[PDB]
């Protein structure tokens, strides 16, 4: 439903699995080799299932600003048989606002999902559900339950992972190339 639209799928198609842990399913974005991404809430363990194979986690990291400030990103190295495709040059280097953004999802309940949510907003600071958090992105769409590990991109970049919500707005942690540098 346009070039976004386009990006959107070819992301969700390809560089998506559906994540369960004892907190439900998310979708989790594959990154590059055996590295993903989380929501730092969906509280990752030793083992975790992955499309429903039980997987070991190697490694699982919060990751936190220099000022020691929640960013609600988990970075996970999976013990999975399959590298993901590289998708580290869409994303971006700078904390930004965008236009035109698309927020993905796919679960086993909430399949094939694609949300126009427009113009996004750095927000920076939010009490994401009393946690001090930074480098959040805002978009006015009403998004529930489920939605949690949502891709947001606009056409060419992966901009963020969907972590909460109002009612009204929608909240992302940026993702940036400097997460994932190896
Ligand atoms: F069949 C479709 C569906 C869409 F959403 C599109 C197009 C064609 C083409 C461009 C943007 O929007
Ligand atoms: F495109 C999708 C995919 C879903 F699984 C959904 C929706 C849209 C909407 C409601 C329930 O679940």
């Amino acid at each position: 439903m346009g070039p976004g639209f386009d990006f959107a799928q070819a992301i969700m198609k390809k560089n998506t699995v559906i994540a369960r842990t004892e907190k439900g399913e998310f979708t989790m974005l594959g990154v590059y080799d055996r590295v993903a991404v989380i929501p730092t809430h969906a509280s990752v363990g030793e083992i975790i299932y992955i499309n429903d194979v039980e997987t070991r986690v190697l490694d699982a990291c919060a990751l936190r600003d220099l000022t020691d400030t929640n960013l609600e990103i988990t970075i996970v190295k999976l013990d999975r048989n399959q590298k993901f495709r590289d998708i580290r040059h869409f994303l971006p280097r700078c904390e930004d606002d965008y236009n035109d953004a698309v927020l993905s999802v796919h679960t086993s309940k909430f399949p094939n999902m694609y949300i126009p949510v427009g113009q996004v907003t750095n927000y920076g600071f939010l009490n994401l559900g009393g946690t001090p958090t930074h480098r959040i992105l805002m978009y006015n769409f009403p998004t529930r339950a489920g939605q949690c590990g949502g891709v947001v991109t606009t056409t060419g970049k992966v901009i963020g992972i969907h972590v909460g919500g109002n009612g009204a707005q929608g909240f992302a942690a940026m993702l940036l190339h400097s997460y994932f540098t190896d």
